DNA sequence: CCTGACTCT
DNA sequence: TTAGAGTCAGG
């Protein structure tokens, strides 16, 4: 039971202050995509506008571009991108019903406005899916039916606007909305616009390369395993390793045997095909995904490529990074890393630059757990990996052989994915016996470090939930199960999500404070591309001199903590070079 | 459509 | 029996 106006024309008072507004993008990946409605809730009405009129109005496009004029929204980055792929201007966003319902509670997956006014009992609207449909059947609904929707997704707006922001103030995460998330996705919004330039001659030349060293492997296992068969079916490989060529079985999941990259290394020694075809599942990964994949998400006309930056999915506030996902572009191996020649500046005569923080996890580690000794470490900046091999060995540092510090690495990190003995064993391929002495070795040197995790733990059992350094929150509901799987893996995800958690609050910080540098100093320098603890940037070559020193510095500068933030950056012609 | 593989932080 | 992610081919 809802009034509003189907307008045919924008009015003056459709043009008020303080307004909800929808506007509409069906497409999951909205770049480029059709605005197919517009709703407008302010104190005098509900508005339901046609695009090709209101966009084409000039008093509704300075409304949208005033800054002066509020609108509260859901997903204002998708409306923002949209807007912007329209050739307009969205100013003025003062409250995101998305954001708000994701730092209330992450894991409840809110990705539409029904689900986020179910969390306050609110009904007067459906899901999108209900209304648009799924899969070949999604399609615009007649325009009373697609009207009466948004209107209702702009009412639910107006209406939640002040039980969300009271929730968030109750539980002290209100500046964390207004002034973390919501200036961050306008932020996002600019990247993705933006995009990223590829050469594509470069990129097509690689695969071509690449199909022909693909084939030759190929050739190579077949004539290993006496048969042709299907690499990439783990089902077929499983039977040509287990059972025609009798490989011992380390490991079977629920469907077969594991033919993970763990358990073929640990078969290299009884059969060559093995190290065969983790090559060949590498450069068939590298064809598929950041070849193939990638040129076909390139818009030709341009040779960008513009991501979606996932602002309201991970259940630890990091991002995530879709269609393309331009967080996983390879690095460790020179093979895959090539794959960084693709990435070129959108101008002559700019420059890719990337800036990173060094071990930020385990300095928010030590700065949580105030461990002296860990602390004591990274003041005076003695590299972390080997200060842990002299306590886990017990040995001086100019005794840590090569491998023991990379031991020790692993450790390092392992402790803060909560790692078990067998864990660390599988891993180094050492004994478990010794495994279970480098962990005992390790908290009774960091005992700090130890008392954090039993009482981090505590915490968790006792409130529910765990917490950032921003006050971003993760409930944690099976943390006392009685089944120890389930109870054992949420005890991990109380010991690692404020550690995350905290270093994805410092990076949008830094992101934050980045940006307000940068349109201070007029300088031309842009943000590309986050990567969880890395920022990437292209500028003119004039302006390397200054990057150099403002981007460490603001990063570094984000946040105080008991411990030192430390920032090393690179520039150069292409992504690979930096 | 899910599973298991490779990719990153 | 190691935290958080996305895309792919195969089944």
């Amino acid at each position: 039971k809802m009034a509003f106006t189907l307008a045919d024309r924008v009015t003056e008072e459709m043009l008020a202050d303080k307004a909800a507004l929808v506007v509409e993008v069906v497409e999951e990946n909205y770049h480029d995509a059709p605005i197919v409605g517009i709703a407008v809730v302010n104190e005098h009405g509900r508005f339901f506008l046609r695009p090709e009129t209101a966009l084409a109005d000039p008093q509704f496009v300075a409304w949208l571009g005033d800054e002066t004029k509020k609108k509260s929204m859901f997903d204002s980055k998708r409306a923002a991108v949209a807007l912007k792929w329209k050739g307009i201007e969205l100013c003025g966003v003062s409250f995101d019903l998305l954001l708000a319902a994701y730092l209330l509670d992450p894991a409840q997956g809110v990705d539409d406005v029904a689900a986020a006014a179910k969390m306050k009992q609110y009904e007067a609207v459906r899901p999108d899916e209900a209304v648009y449909g799924k899969g070949a059947k999604r399609a615009v609904p007649d325009e009373p039916v697609l009207a009466e929707h948004l209107v209702r997704k702009a009412a639910a707006i107006w209406e939640l606007e002040r039980p969300f922001l009271d929730e968030l103030r109750r539980n002290e995460q209100d500046r964390l909305l207004v002034e973390l998330e919501q200036p961050l996705s306008s932020i996002l919004a600019e990247m993705e616009f933006a995009g990223v330039k590829v050469d594509t001659k470069r990129l097509e030349q690689m695969g071509k390369e690449l199909a022909e060293q693909l084939g030759t492997v190929e050739q190579r296992i077949y004539e290993l395993a006496g048969q042709e068969f299907n690499i990439n079916s783990p089902k077929q490989l499983g039977v040509i390793l287990f059972e025609k060529l009798q490989l011992p079985v380390l490991k079977k999941t629920k469907t077969g045997y594991s033919t993970s990259a763990d358990v073929l290394e640990k078969l290299a020694p009884y059969h060559e095909i093995v190290e065969n075809i983790l090559h060949y599942r590498q450069l068939g990964k590298l064809q598929s995904t950041y070849i193939e994949g990638l040129l076909k998400v390139v818009r030709p006309a341009t040779k960008k490529v513009h991501t979606i930056f996932n602002q309201a999915l991970t259940q630890t506030g990091r991002l995530s990074s879709t269609e393309p996902n331009l967080q996983n572009i390879p690095i460790r191996l020179e093979e895959g890393r090539k794959i960084r020649q693709a990435f070129v500046p959108s101008e002559s005569d700019w420059l890719i630059f990337a800036a990173d923080y060094s071990q930020i996890e385990l300095r928010v580690l030590a700065h949580i757990a105030e461990d002296d000794n860990l602390m004591e470490a990274f003041r005076r900046d003695l590299d972390i990996h080997t200060k842990t091999a002299m306590d886990i060995f017990q040995v001086s540092e100019d005794e840590v052989t090569p491998n023991m510090r990379r031991q020790a690495k692993a450790v390092n990190y392992g402790i803060v994915y909560g790692i078990s003995d067998y864990g660390l064993a599988q891993n180094l391929n050492i004994s478990r016996k010794e495994a279970a002495e480098f962990i005992e070795r390790y908290f009774e040197s960091f005992p700090g470090v130890k008392r954090y995790m039993e009482n981090i733990v505590q915490e968790a059992k006792q409130k529910g939930y765990v917490t950032t350094l921003l006050h971003r929150r993760r409930y944690l509901p099976d943390i006392t199960s009685r089944n120890f799987n389930v109870r054992s893996f949420a005890e991990r995800m109380a010991m690692n999500t404020p550690i995350q958690g905290s270093a994805a609050d410092i990076i949008k910080k830094a992101m934050i404070d980045l940006n307000a540098r940068l349109k201070e100093e007029r300088l031309q320098a842009h943000l590309l591309l986050q990567v969880h603890d890395e920022l990437i940037l292209e500028a003119p070559k004039e302006e390397m001199e200054r990057l150099c020193r403002l981007v460490p510095e603001v990063m570094e500068q984000a946040v105080t903590l008991r411990v030192p933030l430390k920032v090393d950056y690179h520039y150069g012609s292409t992504w690979y070079d930096a």
